[PDB]
C-alpha cells in the first residue's frame, strides 16, 4: 500500500506515534517519506547481506527476521514480512523499540540527514487529526 501524506499521519497518530519519546508526528511521517516513499512494500538490500523493510525500513540485522541474514537478531519477534502489510501496526511497534534504544530517531539514518533540524511540521500542515 502506498499511503497519502495525511493518510499515514492519521495511521501513525491512531496507533500512538505522536510525540513517542519526544518525537513530534512529523518527524515520523518525514522518515517515511524519504526511507520508503510511503510504500509499505519497499524493501532495499544493505551491503552487510540484511534488508530493510516497510514504510519504515526497519533492518533484518537487529530487528526482525528474513531466514536469510547471517548472525542477526530479531528484537521485535516477528518476520519481516510483516513489516510489508498495509496495515502499519507491525511496522509501528517495532519502531517504538528502535527510537527507544538509546539512540532516538537518529537510528534512522535518513531522518538525521534529511529531516532532523528541519521544519518537520511541514509534513502534517493541513492534515484533519
Ligand atoms: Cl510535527
Ligand atoms: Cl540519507
Amino acid at each position: 500500500k502506498v499511503f497519502g501524506r495525511c493518510e499515514l499521519a492519521a495511521a501513525m497518530k491512531r496507533h500512538g506515534l505522536d510525540n513517542y519519546r519526544g518525537y513530534s508526528l512529523g518527524n515520523w511521517v518525514c522518515a517515511a517519506k524519504f526511507e520508503s516513499n510511503f510504500n509499505t512494500q519497499a524493501t532495499n538490500r544493505n551491503t552487510d547481506g540484511s534488508t530493510d523493510y516497510g514504510i519504515l525500513q526497519i533492518n533484518s540485522r537487529w530487528w526482525c527476521n528474513d531466514g536469510r541474514t547471517p548472525g542477526s537478531r530479531n528484537l521485535c519477534n516477528i518476520p519481516c514480512s510483516a513489516l510489508l502489510s498495509s496495515d502499519i501496526t507491525a511496522s509501528v511497534n517495532c519502531a517504538k523499540k528502535i527510537v527507544s534504544d538509546g539512540n532516538g530517531m537518529n537510528a534512522w539514518v535518513a531522518w538525521r540527514n534529511r529531516c532532523k533540524g528541519t521544519d518537520v511540521q511541514a509534513w502534517i500542515r493541513g492534515c484533519r487529526l
